[PDB]
This record gives structure tokens, C-alpha cells and sequence, in this order.
């Protein structure tokens, strides 16, 4: 599993589960192409978006809709959504995790990458 | 003034001087244009951007180019650049402060919104 | 003013206010001692700890009561307080400003050491 | 495994490894009694703490000991260590995940509380 997403709740300390995320590539006419999307399990994780035929080096964007999450549990955030924009493979495969950690008005992320 | 954001980096435990960033106003056929932008101060600060006659409601994404930020150090990061990506709402007098902290493989971005 | 505070809340956007800490200073025997105390203005700053004829080298703890915090405001919070731990050290003109942000189940903090 | 930590680096995006770390539980005299102690392993996690037994109600301390962590790597970091003060088991047996992230001058944790 090359690319795969954690994402915590900081308000009820808890992994955050349901949220959706979209993940675009670059294109080369510098456009947005959808890669992947799914939604984080009760374990506030979410795998099997790609494989490492298909994820290719480029510029990837991972959305993390934050707004939908707290929306669906009745608080209204300060945030659209969370975005991770980075350059993938470019020194041969690796495999990213990206961590993020929820709150109404904040958010952090890292990144793992392991070889 | 309606819209500040301040950058620190937290691998010197200093503000991010020299920061470009660009703020964009989301149209109504979903595409991101130009609003204002500018590089953060010796305080890491970046004040004047928009005016309060200017700053209607809407979607606004501040386009942070922490990349060229951590290049210019010596240091290969993660990011291409950072997003903060939020909707301004009419709910009383409002100023809304923008704080990044930058990581080469991480960062925390928190909202302030003040009267 | 050689030691500031700053403390925000990341559930509301706003300035964590009227929030109370101690500062102490390690003695040769491993025990705290106290140093100074506040707490937080409407800004979310405690000014005016500490000169700097007084702010000698040495280990200091802020212990900020975020537990009192949560609990006005009807939540419930994970953490007892939350410590920040650090050297201060002569190396030029140094200013310090100790940031925390605040979740139930979470807090961040960092240090910005300015000239 | 009811007492879990999890530490990531945010300047070399991966797992702290070799992260030592000291618990202790507030005994009855309110001095702070050694619980257990571990280091993080390549995965960046110390498992095997305490047993559901061992860990009854109190208040306890996990000391992270975050400048061995940098200084082992040549880094001079600002905090003597991460503190995570907490009341555990107060409804009840919990499982607890104290999550990390660690920059020199910065860091963050959260807490992940399941039933
Ligand atoms: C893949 S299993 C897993 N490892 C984790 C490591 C950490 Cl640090 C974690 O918390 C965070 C995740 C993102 C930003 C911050 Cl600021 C914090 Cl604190 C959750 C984790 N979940
Ligand atoms: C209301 S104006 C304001 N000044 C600030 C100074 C600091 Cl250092 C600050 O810290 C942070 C900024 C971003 C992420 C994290 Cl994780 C932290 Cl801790 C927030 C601030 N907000």
C-alpha cells in the first residue's frame, strides 16, 4: 500500500471515521485530474486508494473534506477541507502515509515516506 | 484589516521571514482567482492584504509557497506548497488571523477570529 | 519583556482567555520552584512574567491549567495541564514567546526565540 | 495493550525511533511515582507498558524524552521533554494512544481514548 491516510479527532479523541477524501494528480496541462477517492474506516484510516503500478511520480493533492466531517457531527468548522500537496516518487517508489489531526478552527498534518 | 497571517518555523523556533503567498477568491464557475498577496515580514507577518469593503463573504484559499521557504534554507521538504482554504461569514466584526507553522515535513495551520 | 505566553483555542478560533499557569524554575535539587504566575488577557497573552535581570540561564516548566479552561466552558478534557519544558540559554538578545493551542484531546505548542 | 505511544518526526518525515519515555503515576502523597518506561521502536511505537491490571485509576505522566531524541541526532532542540499529564480510568478501564509529533522547537499530541 503506497498511499494511505490517518486521520485522528481532536475534539473527541478518537480516530476521525467517515471522512471523505478526493486525491488528484497534476496533469500535463497543469489541471487537476482525479486519482482516488474514498472514506477513513472506524479506525480513522483509509487504504487501498492506489498501486504502485498506477501511482506514477507527479504532484499529488489530497483533499480531506473537514468541513463535511464536522457538518455531519452538527459543528460548523473554519475550514473547506484540509489539503496535502506534494511530489511523489520522484526518486524512484516510496510509500507515503499521511497523518492529520482534526479540530473545528485547526489542523496539522505530516507525512510519513518509507523506503 | 480584515485578513493577517503569520508564519513560524518550527525547526529554528523563528518566524518564517521572506514567505510568499498568494490569496485567491473562489468565482462562481469554481475557479480560483487572484484577491491579494505578498511575503511575510521579519516578524513573519503579512499585513494589508485586502480592506474590509473588499473582503465580502465567500471562499478563499491562501497559497503559501513553503517549498521555495525551506529550498532557500537548504532543506528538501515535503510540501509543494500550504493551503488554508475557508469560507468568511458575516458574524459581527470579524478579523480573521491565519497562523502557519512550518515543518519540512509537517505543518499546523490554526484560525483566529476575533471582533 | 524577555517571556510571553500565548495561548489560543482551537475549537472556537479565538483567543484562550483568563487561562491560568505557573512558571518554575528548576533548583540544584531537581525540585520547582516558583517563578511567576498569570493568566491569559483577552488577546489569550500573559505579559510581564519575568525582567531580565531575573531570567537567568536555567530549566523552566509553565504549567498552564488547561484543565480549568476546558471545564468553563461545560467540556471535558483529556489532559490535566499541559507543561512546556525548556532551557534558557544566553546566545544573544533573546526574546521568548512560548505559543500553545488548545483541544480537548489535544495541544500543540512551540517556541519562537527572537533578537 | 491499554497504554500505547506513537512518535513521529516532522523534520525527516518518518517514525522517531529510539524515543525514550518515563511514566509515572501520582501516588497517594502527591509525589510522582515511577510506573514504566520504554523506547520507541522502528516503528516508531512503545508497546508492552503496563497490563489492564497495573493500570488502575490515577493520574499519570509520560515524560517523552524529546532532547536525547534530537541530540542523538545532532540537533539542538528546545524542550527538555514532551509532557502528557492525564486522570486515566476514571469511568472505567480505557485503552489510551498518546500520538506525537516532534519538530526542535515544537510539538504536538493528542490522545486517542477507546472503550
Ligand atoms: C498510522 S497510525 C498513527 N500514527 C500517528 C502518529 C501521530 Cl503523531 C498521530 O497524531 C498526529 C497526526 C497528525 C498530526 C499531529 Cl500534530 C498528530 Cl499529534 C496519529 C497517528 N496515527
Ligand atoms: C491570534 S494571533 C496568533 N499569534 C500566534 C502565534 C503563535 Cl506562535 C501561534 O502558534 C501556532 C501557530 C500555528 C500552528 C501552531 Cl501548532 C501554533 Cl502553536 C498562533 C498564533 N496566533
Amino acid at each position: 500500500c503506497p498511499l494511505m491516510v490517518k486521520v485522528l479527532d481532536a475534539v473527541r479523541g478518537s480516530p476521525a471515521i467517515n471522512v471523505a477524501m478526493h486525491v488528484f494528480r497534476k496533469a500535463a496541462d497543469d489541471t487537476w485530474e482525479p486519482f482516488a477517492s474514498g472514506k477513513t474506516s472506524e479506525s480513522g484510516e483509509l487504504h487501498g486508494l492506489t498501486t504502485e503500478e498506477e501511482f506514477v511520480e507527479g504532484i499529488y493533492k489530497v483533499e480531506i473534506d473537514t468541513k463535511s466531517y464536522w457538518k455531519a457531527l452538527g459543528i460548523s468548522p473554519f475550514h473547506e477541507h484540509a489539503e496535502v500537496v506534494f511530489t511523489a516518487n520522484d526518486s524512484g517508489p516510496r510509500r507515503y502515509t499521511i497523518a492529520a489531526l482534526l479540530s473545528p478552527y485547526s489542523y496539522s498534518t505530516t507525512a510519513v515516506v518509507t523506503n
